[PDB]
């Protein structure tokens, strides 16, 4: 519906004054509103405070007094608490958010008394699920009812599948509506809002100060995502994983796509399972995927047509949705980078025989010198399909080796892990991690101190990255550029987005 | 699994020294020990604040850092939380909280250097669901073979049946275990944890002070849901319902249960679905049962056998589960309740044809002067099967009349809501509502000042509660007692327990 999504910042400070501080932050930041949480305010004098927000915040407000029964921390009388939402929109609020269940009696009560500029949201929160269509519908209609400007929905994700529901509710609904999907499993919901016709998302001050679980900083709404790039034509691209909190794919993806105009937009894709993921998310709206762990060998199966490269690994890491059709076709561009990266660094020990093990793997024996494989389960075939080894022995194995971690061991929060001891990398003369989260892993520290030569995942992540640019758009790769955008943009460390 | 249940305090306080004050009152409330959320404290200075904390705490610590990507507040390296943890430890903390995710790696840290009293929870959180058996028990594996000393899941209630299988886990598991069932359907699995081996129970400060959706405060666990005295071999009785979170049930009930040293506890069940909810509670464990909005009617189904006064009206407010068959009866204390309370107040005007409204009007073609009926939907049929009217026209419609609400109308937080336009009243000489959440409802309000007989909820609240006691307890109904109890610990307004 109407206009692109407007980004609400909310403000929870415990003191009024902090609270005017943090409008202030909410303006800087860039976002279009805030909303008042009043029901956080540890003291509280409506009258005087109230006024005190209103004069000084230089964001149009929205006023919450959230009761205890629908989420907030407000307890005590309820006529008191309407009130204060009453007084808020007669000291000149733009908004009060009221609850659906008492949503009738108090619109009557203000009935010909509203000023001009002035809307009611009417909301409901559900913290367990996210209903079915009809169900949904029937909750629109119902808060419609009750003479609601702005219908607000929240629902839950307990699988990413549920957000489609929810885009097709604010989509179609022919009256303004926010609507939002709690959880890291929904919030793909609370970035695409311009796209799908949401009225409104919320964006934190930073990410100390969430109200409801998966909202993300307005600072990566804008700077990340791209945020007021987004319309109903731009295609949607993600990466597909578990875990996917993270991956910065999508930093690198919407910096080149920004960089080059084209109109698409990158997400985290929190995917439990393969099948129904895909099979949710069908539609044209829905361009291509990067496939990580643990979905890349799995992803070969669901793919309608594999690119030779990929057929011969036995895995993909990138899908692209053909225009045509709407046929999954499945590439592989973890090969190529691995191997890449590896050279330029400059017999092969792989760590690992997923995915990426396996494209480690089948491009190390086509380039020279070849390959050991190392793996948690032994039986993981890999070794005699290309020409084994467990990593209860990997500790214990020529003394100018390379040695090739392919697994998630080491990557953040596991920062301690590593793949082998210490003790035996003084034996390889390079070592390559994929792991590109932290940038020196405990397996990359050790292998410099153990003399070694250390190529890290990042060679390996930018070279597979701007390959799967290409493939996404049909754009020459911007290899410098995607070069430039991980050493601006892609260096920080410890980050979750979820 | 062995001792009755601790009760922890979540200690949140953004400053060390009001931290401090925290631990204080927690023990003050009776807390068995405190949960330091480090992650919460706004300025940190690790060695200075950890030795502070646990110098001046009253109560045995439990440390906890909890980390962005576990639904804590701390964002940063890895390592450095760690430590914190580590120090915690060894400046002689009774226990940290670390995540499953990095226990391997951060018991391996400690081994061999672990203090003689220390225990380490190592901990699972799931904001989805609650798994199955089957994967419940993997969890605990894979808990137990990271080193931890106590095992820590939360899962989440989609539906209040999932708390059986968190109760399977308590008390089966071989190992301390701290399961806990988060929202306000998981309410049950936070109360009931001495009945089921549960090693630990949260309960907050105050309301406010809520750490995980559901926490009830140590204030309610230990003086309205009578904690301490909760057993293997106790009996659980409840409210089913929905809403449930108004009803003084478990407040007019543990009381009483526990004056006469009856060994039940009485708890919320708020329950969606009430076949599948007697079905996944059908063991002797699940003594008895009251039954509220919307399941009244219903209730009269899944009964098997039917006290003549319950089958003459068509709804069951009370349901016993027979010792020697297993088999549930039901009975109707709504009846003598909502007439005995007019009475003593002392043609009638029935205003619902649910549960209550069957009740109310089948006693009163039975005792004097009669009935009309009138509901939402007119054409609730019930005015024909007792010798009707819908609310659009009971504003329309001799000078002393009664009328009986028996509808949720006017119940908090709907508190403006009346069945009926003031204007009406002074054709009454009395007016009963049984809403008593609040005691004074608009309806009563209103009456009292258009001069007519005001009867409120709790006349027959109390009525029908201590008939209730007798068929759960088989001890004759203290009368005396729950007047009495409903006076001193029934009182206070705007109570929600969720
Ligand atoms: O975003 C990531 O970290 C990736 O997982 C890196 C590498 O695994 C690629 O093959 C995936 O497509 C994306
Ligand atoms: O707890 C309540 O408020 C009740 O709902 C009051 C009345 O409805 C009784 O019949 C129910 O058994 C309990």
């Amino acid at each position: 519906v109407k206009n692109p999504s407007l980004i609400c910042a909310p403000v929870m400070a415990d003191s009024i004054d902090k609270m005017v501080i943090e409008t202030s932050k909410a303006h800087e930041l860039g976002a279009d509103l805030v909303e008042i949480r009043l029901d956080w305010l540890k003291d509280f004098n409506p009258l005087e405070d109230l006024k005190t927000i209103i004069k000084k915040s230089p964001l149009p407000t929205l006023f919450t007094y959230r009761p205890k029964w629908e989420g907030g921390q407000y307890e005590g009388d309820e006529n008191e608490r309407r009130d204060v939402l009453r007084l808020a929109m007669e000291l000149g609020a733009d908004y009060i958010d009221v609850e659906l269940q008492v949503a009738s009696e108090f619109i009557k009560s203000i009935d010909g008394k509203k000023p001009g500029k002035f809307k009611v949201i009417v909301s409901s929160h559900n913290y367990q699920n996210t209903p079915s269509v009809e169900d949904l519908d029937g909750l629109v209609a119902r808060i419609q009812q009750t003479g609601a400007d702005i219908v607000k929905i929240a629902t839950t994700a307990v699988d990413i599948a549920d957000v489609a529901r929810m885009f097709h509710i604010t989509s179609k609904a022919q009256v303004p509506t926010i609507g939002l999907v709690m959880g890291e499993r929904g919030l793909m919901s609370r970035i695409l809002c311009s796209k799908f016709g949401g009225y409104l998302t919320f964006g934190t001050l930073d990410s100390s100060k969430v109200s409801a679980p998966g909202q993300p900083t307005i600072k990566d709404l804008l700077d990340l995502y791209n945020f007021r790039r987004i319309g109903p034509d731009t295609k949607v691209y993600g990466i597909i994983g578990k875990p996917v909190s993270h991956s910065k794919s999508p930093i690198v993806h919407n910096q080149a796509f920004k960089s080059v105009d084209f109109n698409g937009v990158y997400v985290h894709l929190l995917v439990d399972n393969l099948v129904s993921f895909l099979q949710a998310y069908s539609s044209s709206d829905f361009a291509g995927f990067s496939c990580g762990i643990p979905h890349k060998e799995a992803a070969l199966q669901c793919c309608d047509e594999v690119d030779p490269l990929a057929k011969s690994i036995g895995a993909v890491n990138t899908i692209l949705r053909r225009k045509s059709d709407g046929k999954l076709l499945g590439y592989n561009t973890d090969c190529i980078g691995s191997i890449s990266a590896i050279e330029d660094g400059l017999t092969v020990v792989v760590i690992g025989a997923g995915g990426a093990g396996k494209a480690l793997a089948y491009g190390a024996k086509e380039k020279g010198a070849k390959v050991v494989i190392a793996n948690r389960t032994y039986e993981r075939e890999l070794a005699e399909a290309i020409g084994a080894l467990s990593l209860t022995d990997l500790d214990n194995y020529e003394d100018g080796m390379v040695l090739a971690n392919t697994t998630s061991m080491g990557m953040q929060p596991n920062v301690e892990e590593t793949p082998i001891s210490k003790d035996a990398l003084k034996h390889y003369a390079l070592v390559f991690d994929a792991v590109y989260t932290p940038r020196i892993t405990r397996l990359l520290r050790e292998a410099e101190e153990s003399g070694a030569i250390t190529v890290s995942g990042s060679e390996m992540f930018v070279r597979q990255a701007y390959e799967q640019f290409e493939i996404f758009t049909g754009l020459p790769a911007p290899k410098e550029l995607y070069w430039q955008i991980m050493s601006k943009y892609g260096s920080r460390e410890n980050l979750y987005f979820q």
